[PDB]
């Protein structure tokens, strides 16, 4: 549950601002900008989470963007 | 280097606001209040760091409070 809430949060914003057919290159850009959009308290945690999981984030978010489920599959929410 | 900067930061504030002879019980209180004193971006990362390392934090900070060194010994700064 360590990175779970920030995961749900970061993937939440992606889902909410990205169309379900984006290319790898648009999910990358979004991910690398996504943390500055979360409330202040989460920023530094988020872009640490992003640095650790963004290969798998990209690999999965081309398929599905449900935040609740994406964080589960990647292991962030146990 | 994942929790390294926030470590140095959290231990930095302890060092700066706590006397070198505090009891376990005063370092606990301080630690469990210490994250809300770091800039906004670090809060959520900090109290995740604190939840993960506070047994060893307490165990060491009764000896030494040099932030640079404390984070090294506990493994946060590799």
């Amino acid at each position: 549950a360590g990175f779970c809430e920030v995961c749900k949060k970061l993937v939440g914003y992606l889902d909410r601002n990205l169309e379900k057919n984006s290319t790898k290159q648009e999910i990358l850009a979004a991910l690398e900008k996504g943390c500055s959009f979360l409330p202040d308290p989460y920023q530094k945690q988020c872009d640490q989470f992003v640095a650790e999981y963004e290969p798998v984030l990209i690999e999965i978010l081309v398929e599905v963007m449900d935040p609740s489920f994406v964080c589960l599959k990647i292991g962030a929410c146990p």
